[PDB]
């Protein structure tokens, strides 16, 4: 008998659970949204409903972590679907990074399921290689993800403010080789590696920060996707031959992007850069060929033997099997850090921060709020809030 | 009004069963959506499908932990009403024995009103009185609402009248049970022997409340539709086409009368007449002779509203000579022993209840209707 009443409470507390405390609220909350347009109030049932809750709900909405609870500093970042912000928690004066996503856009645009994989990970990954999620929540307009601010900055920027020396390269490349094995180990392929997505903390050490692609591999390391993902200059061959329906790839693809990282980093441009993106397509599939190099050998035998081992055909890429083989590769041989400690050592660059909110590594932005799209008032039920039902996550 | 602040204010709402948003309420809404959406006709909506994707199965498991009606062993239909029926049953798990009335979510919508059960639930469950039947559990599914209440082997007080030191006892208890209600801020609006039940110890409680209405701070109510049973309804409730608790006493007189007499003090071959009967309470009031105290009570309740025993202060009804006695006292009446005691064979003796023998089911929708929305929050696990 008591095989249930016990099994129940788990579900109502387990942050991993789809129906935990804050989840069930999101559903009730959402109803209250997707029904309170008078056009529907014309339904006895619907009316009788809003009557009973409306007010309660409103109060519940005052207690739950609302966007107001945050003080907006400056637009640290912005993307297709939303933007990232630096904020101080107006109560506990804590300072986080808060990414907003557009419930609107994400409906208009074909896909609105990518953020699940992200939240789950950033929040539970628990690893200094992954940025950390502290809170998540929604209104009728946005999803908000509150995260460990990274005073450090993107690595695309560090390559716009330096001329990375091979030693620095080895170090950055190794952290990324590590950061990824983390995600790999959680049964996820990243699927959009690139500087854009590698940030630094107060101590000039790297984590990854967008998971806007992340997909979980099956029991045998693979995935059955069938639409390309990432960024032109990085994506791998497999994920272009992706084109429904033969897409069938594993870990390996995330290493290819690594090659492109390592490349752009020492060189200065992507290994498949093209004045016409459409060209970068051909380039990538000709990796065997297209792979040129600076006629000025300003680089290592070890760096090359690495890169052209990553930027090789999937069937045969460093790491096709075992991360080990990438690690014990010549290029990483050195004596200033060791795999099992790299992060404890001292990053090639350290944050020259003036304060807790030194947004100097981040190129200032205009800061338009609410400007974009607005959901239409419907003539009947559509349930626009239903696929964001469960997003909310408080913890610690 | 502060992070640490509201976050306190929140927990309450999730824990206090009087709250509309308690744990068990939340679920009902999440559960209800899953019902009113799962119809193929709608799953043709991107969002609506993607949604049932994410929950449907989860919820299905949650429906197996929650107190499902399966959890109970059906005994026999001890009761039956227009909107459903009452049943005796043993909790298949902990073999306990309760009285589980069912309501028809279907009929309750087809029938113009579906709000009356809230008063009931609230009362039966929070009353905390020997005077009110108690509610242990409440819950629902796509078809019925269920109320698990303390069984009453005793029986209805109209059945007792088919088998005055006796009447002064019953009438007293009813006078007391009812003051409980009023003090809760409720005016029952449907007294009758049908709604009066007796416990293992021949003591009475009230059982139906699908009528009760909360009086405003002025002890008054602003209704304008008649409810109850014909032979009982009071005059002011018929002219309803604003008042207060006094009308619940009128019924009290109607009980005392039929109790002593044999039939209602406004009976009619054609109920229709009973209407004008009650309106002419002054006249119509006939008489077969028993007590001078009985009479002085009766024709003090069956008086015009503006002047009825208990206009204000129900103590005056108490201090009316009819109650003068020496075998019980107000502040003990229940402790005494009842004029009748349950001669039960066991825990499930449905002897005092006459054994009793459509079946409409909701229409599949061609769009969102939300027929389960008005019963969202019913569910009530109590302790
Ligand atoms: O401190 C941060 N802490 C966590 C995550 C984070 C993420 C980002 N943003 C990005 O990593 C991407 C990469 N290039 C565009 C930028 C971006 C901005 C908004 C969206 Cl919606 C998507 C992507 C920034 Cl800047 C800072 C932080």
């Amino acid at each position: 008998f008591e095989t249930r009443f016990e099994k129940m409470d788990n579900l109502l507390r387990d942050p991993k659970s789809e129906v935990n405390s804050d989840c069930l609220l999101d559903g009730l909350d959402a109803l209250v949204y997707d029904l309170d347009f008078p056009a529907l109030r014309k339904n006895k049932n619907i009316d009788n409903f809003l009557s009973r809750y409306k007010d309660t709900i409103n109060k519940i909405r005052d207690l739950r972590m609302k966007a107001e609870d945050y003080e907006v500093v400056k637009v640290i970042g912005r993307g297709a679907f939303g933007e990232v912000q630096l904020v101080r928690h107006k109560s506990t004066r804590k300072v986080y990074a808060m990414k907003l996503l557009s419930k609107f856009e994400m409906i208009k645009r074909s896909d609105s399921a990518f953020f699940w994989e992200e939240r789950d990970i950033m929040a539970f990954a628990n690893s200094p290689w992954v940025v950390q999620l502290f809170y998540a929540f929604q209104d009728d307009r946005y999803l908000y993800m509150v995260m460990e601010y990274m005073p450090g900055g993107d690595l695309v920027n560090l390559m716009s403010n330096y001329d990375v020396p091979e030693k620095w390269a080895r170090f950055y490349t190794a952290e990324v080789v590590l950061a990824l094995d983390a995600i790999h180990s959680m049964g996820f392929i990243h699927r959009d590696v690139k500087p854009d997505n590698m940030l630094l903390d107060k101590s000039g050490h790297l984590k990854l920060a967008d998971f806007g692609t992340c997909m979980k591999m099956n029991k045998e390391g693979m995935v059955r996707c069938d639409t390309a993902v990432g960024t032109p200059d990085y994506i791998s061959p497999e994920v272009l031959k992706s084109q429904g329906g033969d897409g069938y790839y594993g870990r390996e693809c995330d290493w290819w992007s690594v090659g492109v990282f390592l490349y752009e980093m020492l060189v200065g441009d992507t290994p498949f850069y093209a004045d016409s993106l459409v060209g970068t397509y051909s380039k990538i599939m000709n990796h065997k060929n297209s792979l040129t190099f600076p006629d000025d050998n300003d680089i290592s035998k070890e760096a090359k033997n690495l890169i052209c081992a990553f930027l090789t055909d999937r069937e045969v890429r460093l790491g096709r099997n075992g991360v080990e083989e990438i690690k014990r590769h010549l290029f990483f041989k050195n004596d200033q850090w060791a795999w099992e400690t790299l992060r404890d050592t001292v990053a090639p660059v350290v944050p020259d921060l003036s304060s807790d909110i030194d947004t100097s590594n981040f190129d200032d932005l205009e800061e338009d709020k609410g400007e974009e799209e607005t959901f239409p008032i419907p003539k009947a039920f559509v349930g626009n809030q239903l696929p964001f039902v469960g997003f909310t996550y408080y913890s610690n």
